[PDB]
């Protein structure tokens, strides 16, 4: 099997400070960013698949330039200035620092993992409660509660905050129902499990930001 | 308003009684008592409520009485003096014993629920994390390399099948792959984080199961 710039499975990652990465060859840079950034990994795959393949001789060079530009953009001196760094969101700042620091990468990964699991768990758990709600109160009663809650979340939403998704609605329904029925161990265990991943993801995000500001010193 | 035939409203506080007290309940009170604890009696009470709605026509009533008897028998079977003897209870598996005790003890019910919840989430989590690792494995080593590793692991687990007790599941193989890969590549924080998360739920579910068994033994005195 041929992996064009992708390292083997479970290979220990190599971390360098932004200035050191800027000194790498384009082939050493692509390998570097491919193991840390999913977009550069995806682009390196499309480059590998088209590497082996006249009119296609140029589609390979078009693919190589797309990977080279994407990899260079993540270390571009323009994006590493304190002004350009201050322009970034907390998530963007952490995701950038994760490219150059072992501990930032690990904590950003922990955050992303816990957020993935929170979405997954929220779904599974909402659907469990949905079955019980439908059995005890009927489908029209549930659809009405969700419609109402979705509308309150929409009306009380800040133009600045993230849009309302299934995760926000389901997670709120689960928390609200738990709070309205304190004597339900099932509902309350579900709320506990949601709050658990939430705490985990936030703790990881703050520790990722701590390391980010230690690396960049955005002030 | 909506009609719930013997099912209690959503979020209603559960009532727990010792077997002897439950044996003294009326059939209507017994059905309500069991439907909030046992899924089979709940399902049967639903089918029984659907049959009552059709009658409210004399040949349809026949299927309603057949449904009422099925529920009555299922509810009574869970409290039969025959199933509550020390010998009949010792014939049950640890899971069956705990599931029976969960009908009469608040704390057993809660710990059995915790176990069932953690097991539900472990399945869900195993799929999410496997799929993440599967993507990375395919990207770095190819699909034939992954299919081969899974076939090999499934075969080793089949070779040592007697151990598992629960069947060789598509999600049991995934969980093993995730743990084995993290162990083979100790310097992979991603693989090792996914191993940690799976082991966590396993510990959670087992801790709940042992505490549920502790209570079950306290109630039934095995």
């Amino acid at each position: 099997f041929d992996r064009g710039f992708l390292r083997p499975f479970g290979a220990k990652m190599k971390f360098l400070k932004p200035d050191q990465v800027q000194k790498l060859s384009t082939d050493d840079l692509i390998t570097y960013m491919a193991e840390k950034d999913k977009n550069v990994r995806d682009l390196a795959i499309k480059l590998r698949d088209a590497k082996q393949d006249p009119e296609i001789k140029q589609t390979y060079d078009k693919a190589y330039e797309k990977t080279k530009a994407a990899a260079e953009k993540l270390v571009s001196e323009e994006s590493l200035t304190r002004d350009a760094l201050l322009k970034l969101t907390e998530e963007q700042y952490v995701e950038k620092a994760a490219l150059f620091d072992k501990d930032v990468y690990r904590n950003n990964l922990k955050r992303q993992t816990y957020e993935k699991l929170l979405r997954s768990e929220t779904d599974v758990l909402y659907r469990e409660v949905a079955r019980i709600f439908i059995a005890r109160e009927g489908e029209p009663a549930l659809t009405a509660k969700i419609e109402r809650l979705a509308l309150t979340l929409e009306n009380n939403a800040d133009t600045r905050s993230k849009p309302i998704d299934y995760l926000a609605i389901a997670a709120d329904f689960l928390k609200n129902q738990a709070n309205l029925h304190a004597d339900d161990p099932e509902l309350n265990l579900y709320k506990a499990e949601i709050k658990a991943r939430e705490i985990e993801a936030n703790r990881a995000m703050k520790e990722a930001l701590k390391g980010a500001d230690k690396l960049f010193k955005r002030n």
